[PDB]
């Protein structure tokens, strides 16, 4: 019975973290994506007979005593970049970290659609948002957890390395050995996803948000950091794509802009070196336009390449004494 336990997190190849998550009984193996930018679980299974699902653990409820399936046709269909994911529900027992998790619903994927599934290894989604994207089921995984271990404080915290292989998911608490300094608190506006409000973005000396409400999302499964259309074309005017090499990237980079999120009295630097990222010989700004329809109002991603890899963030779930918050803190 560990009330603060870690979840170790593998970088694969590409740009997502994966964990040891147990399904069933007895358990099967799966390295799924922890992602706190939806809510559903998808484990990939047997019935997905596709190369892209081959040569990845697959999970077979034939194999579970404790799977139970429901006579209810309800098909969860979510789109998954290039890809798409298609499957039925039904409900087993998991592990994450020696904690058990009873009658759990989770997505079955039975078809994967179109060469992204191949690439990244794909082995399913255990989503970490609030309620109110679960496609399926009645109570979210985290929330069932946290119901079957009373002990466990809800919260976890994400603490990413890709660089050295010593990323962690610590759930129930913090550790000093991840963050230094102190954790500046972020208070939670909507409870769909990780959302809080931004008030000013500057590039450089030049603002060049928030004349209309803005909003920031801290998404653990969105690699780059993201700004609406409008403000991503000013963005690039001032920030170009370089020629680099790895010894000379830090000079060629010192002349660049740093950029500021002002969250009220908070203020968070993302230096040149932090997001830039070298392919090949070129530094590009790991930067994307995605407009998020979620909500009219377009709003901000901050990701795990540029900002996680910098910012050891928490993810504090509101209970009935208190609300729910974001942290940030400089990574140790
Ligand atoms: C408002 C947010 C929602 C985000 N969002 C998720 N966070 N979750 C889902 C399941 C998701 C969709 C697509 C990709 C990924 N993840 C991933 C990343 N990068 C690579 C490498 C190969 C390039 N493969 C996979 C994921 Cl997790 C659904 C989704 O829309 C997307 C950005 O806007």
């Amino acid at each position: 019975k560990e009330n603060i336990f870690l979840v170790p997190l593998k970088h694969l190849r590409d740009s997502q973290f994966v964990g040891e998550l147990l399904v069933g009984t007895p358990p099967q193996t799966v390295y799924p994506i922890f992602d706190t930018g939806s809510t559903n679980v998808w484990v990939v299974t047997t019935a997905c007979e596709e190369e892209s699902c081959k040569k990845v653990r697959r999970y077979d409820p034939n194999k579970s005593k404790t799977f139970r399936r429901s006579f209810i046709e309800k098909n969860l269909h979510i789109v998954f970049g290039s890809g798409s994911i298609s499957g039925s529900v039904g409900t087993d027992t998991f592990m994450l970290g020696k904690h058990l998790v009873r009658n759990q619903t989770f997505g079955l994927v039975e078809s994967e659609s179109n060469n992204i599934f191949d690439y990244i290894s794909f082995e399913g989604i255990v989503g970490l948002g609030f309620p109110g994207m679960l496609s399926a089921g009645n109570i979210p995984f985290f929330d069932n957890l946290l119901k079957q271990n009373p002990n466990v404080d809800p919260q976890f915290s994400f603490y990413i390395s890709p660089y050295d292989g010593k990323s962690t998911l610590i759930i129930g608490g913090i550790s000093k050995s991840f963050y230094e300094g102190d954790i500046y608190m972020l208070p939670v506006l909507k409870e769909s996803y990780w959302e809080v409000k931004l008030d000013e973005l500057y590039i450089g000396k030049e603002r060049i948000c928030c004349d209309e409400e803005s909003y920031v999302i801290f998404d653990t499964g969105t690699s780059y950091n993201t700004m609406p259309s409008s403000q991503m074309k000013t963005f690039l005017n001032l920030i170009h794509s370089t020629a680099c090499t790895e010894q000379n990237y830090k000079d060629i980079l010192k002349s660049y802009p740093i950029i500021k999120y002002v969250f009220g009295e908070l203020i968070i630097e993302l230096h040149p070196e932090e997001y830039m990222i070298l392919n090949d010989d070129v530094c590009m700004p790991a930067y994307m336009q995605i407009d998020v329809p979620s909500e009219r109002n377009h709003a901000y991603l901050l990701g795990s390449l540029s900002f996680m890899r910098n910012f050891f963030t928490v993810f504090v779930r509101g209970t009935e004494s208190r609300p729910s918050m974001v942290g940030v803190a400089r990574a140790k």
